[PDB]
């Protein structure tokens, strides 16, 4: 409802999605983050006004557009000290970019620690006035957004390192084990219409088993990236990843559960806890339908692109330009890729590259960067492992879509046409989730765990794509330029 051009003012307040108080961030003035909407090959200008006077959830903060290629214009993707500096207090800055080629489901996050947690997390929607699916339902508008989010008592800073939800938050709704009397979110469809749901998972940590009471869902979009349709009565989704689905509402008119099971904390419906209402004409009452077992789940490695779009390079393992592997690991409290833990590094990776860095060797933090040659074909494996506790860790490319050649819980590579997404769960030890993309977009770009607590704990490496042309094909603005003088002017309480 806001958007493609808007301002976005970040500030501190109260909330209580589930009916229990606590200081969080605000955008626009509201908990949850507001939607924000455009077409495809629209520019978008979204000034951020960061306005947060509490450090304790940090002063400072840098918005992430998840999903979206970003190629001119990598100083604006948002990882803090990958490529910009902070936005500091009392400071607005202009993300200014636009989105060629690109039509799906994404959303926005604070990309600064483990800040995006403690509130600072929206849905975006970008329409296909095209959309080669349009012909497949009748609604899909705000009301048609379904987000899927962790929260906690205590924010992120404030609990345990790698803490546990006391809810499940539906369109920014849910009840905690205390608060079963909490207000559920509504969904409401009418009877014989088709409706496109586009759902996000705004998660720090937990991926959900989402499911529609009496309900099948025609999955037709996987991380902004068009599928040939399939249909399944229930999936998982992975912090960050989206999903679009057809509902038709063809049931009696009734209410029914809408579900959504995380893989920890409570992992039950008692009291309407990890719940929505799906509502048709019907009371404004609590469903009371039953969970049927699932038959016919999402499978990973049966989902296509609408195209059949082959991967990348010839159909053989390291069948590419380069081939890389990475090693989780974890000591000493900190996770570890090929040995190396990521540390946010004083000057922003991107201005390292622009001051005259020209290896992965030159580039801080040590260890941590992966240069990556131009125009060529890359495949990256990251085998699951119980050295790297908390799995299954959903990593994340940024710049990029990428080929899911071989999928957790499956055996088998596809080459031939395998679905493409930019957020992939590595699954469990025994998987070797293997991934590849062509570099067509110069510029750093983070590779991380989705799980914000890992990250956090330094579970990310970065990609420097093509670092002779990075400079020339993201010209920076001189409010970019800005940033890390006035970031760096800041006493440590004001960060
Ligand atoms: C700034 O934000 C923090 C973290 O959200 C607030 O921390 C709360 O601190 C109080 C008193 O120590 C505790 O009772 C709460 O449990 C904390 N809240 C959370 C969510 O962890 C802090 O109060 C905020 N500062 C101001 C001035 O509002
Ligand atoms: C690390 C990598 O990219 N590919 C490896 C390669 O080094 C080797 O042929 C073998 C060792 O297990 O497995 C594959
Ligand atoms: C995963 O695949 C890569 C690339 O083929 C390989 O090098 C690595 O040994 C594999 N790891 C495991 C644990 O199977
Ligand atoms: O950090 C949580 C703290 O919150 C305060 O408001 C009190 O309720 C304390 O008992 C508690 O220790
Ligand atoms: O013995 C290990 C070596 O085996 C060879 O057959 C190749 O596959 C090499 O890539 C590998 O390093
Ligand atoms: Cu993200
Ligand atoms: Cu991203
Ligand atoms: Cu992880
Ligand atoms: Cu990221």
């Amino acid at each position: 409802a806001i958007g493609p051009v808007a301002d976005l003012t970040i500030s501190n307040g109260a909330v209580s999605p589930d009916g229990f108080s606590r200081q969080a961030i605000l955008v626009n003035d509201v908990f949850p983050s507001p939607l924000i909407t455009g077409n495809k090959g629209d520019r978008f200008q979204l000034n951020v006004i960061d306005n947060m006077t509490n450090h304790t959830m940090l002063k400072s903060t840098s918005i992430h557009w998840h999903g979206f290629f970003q190629h001119g214009t990598n100083w604006a993707d948002g990882p803090a000290f990958v490529n910009q500096c902070p936005i500091s207090t009392g400071h607005a800055f202009l993300y200014d970019f636009q989105v060629p080629d690109q039509a799906g489901t994404f959303w926005y996050h604070s990309h600064l620690s483990t800040q995006y947690c403690d509130g600072l997390r929206g849905p975006i929607v970008v329409y296909d006035p095209n959309d080669p699916h349009a012909s497949l339902y009748d609604v899909d508008d705000d009301s048609t957004v379904i987000t899927l989010a962790d929260w906690y008592h205590l924010a992120a800073k404030v609990g345990a390192p790698v803490p546990t939800a006391d809810a499940t938050l539906i369109n920014g709704l849910g009840r905690s084990a205390a608060t079963l009397a909490a207000d559920l979110a509504v969904i409401t469809v009418t009877k014989g219409k088709r409706y496109r749901f586009r759902l996000v998972s705004l998660s720090c940590d937990p991926n959900y088993t989402f499911s529609i009471d009496g309900h099948s869902l025609t999955v037709i979009e996987a991380d902004s990236v068009n599928l040939k349709p399939h249909t399944v009565d229930s999936l998982q989704i992975f912090a960050a990843q989206r999903y679009s689905f057809v509902l038709n509402a063809d049931q009696d008119v009734d209410n029914y559960w809408i579900r959504a099971l995380p893989n920890s904390g409570t992992q039950n419906f008692a009291g309407g806890t990890n719940s929505a209402i799906l509502r048709y004409g019907a009371a404004p009452v609590e469903p009371t339908t039953s969970q049927t077992p699932s038959t016919n789940p999402l499978v990973e490695s049966a989902l296509t692109t609408l195209k059949g779009t082959a991967a990348p390079g010839s159909p053989t393992p390291g069948g590419v330009d380069l081939a890389l592997n990475m090693a989780f690991g974890f000591a000493g409290g900190n996770f570890t890729i090929n040995g190396a833990s990521f540390t946010p590094p004083t000057v922003p990776v991107l201005l390292q590259i622009l001051s005259g860095a020209q290896s992965a060797a030159d580039l801080l933090p040590a260890g941590s960067v992966y240069s990556l040659p131009a125009n060529a074909d890359i495949e990256i494996s990251l085998p699951a492992t119980a050295a790297a506790p908390g799995f299954p860790h959903p990593f994340h490319l940024h710049g990029h879509v990428f080929a899911v050649v071989r999928s957790a819980g499956s055996s088998t590579y596809n080459y031939a046409n395998p679905v493409y997404r930019d957020v992939v769960s590595t699954g469990a030890p025994g998987d070797n989730v293997t991934i590849r993309f062509r570099t067509d977009n110069p510029g750093p770009w983070f590779l991380h765990c989705h799980i914000d607590f890992h990250l956090e704990a330094g579970f990310a490496v970065v990609m420097a794509e093509d670092i002779p042309d990075v400079a020339a094909t993201n010209p920076v603005p001189q409010a970019w330029s800005d940033l890390c003088p006035t970031y760096d002017a800041l006493s440590p309480d004001d960060q």
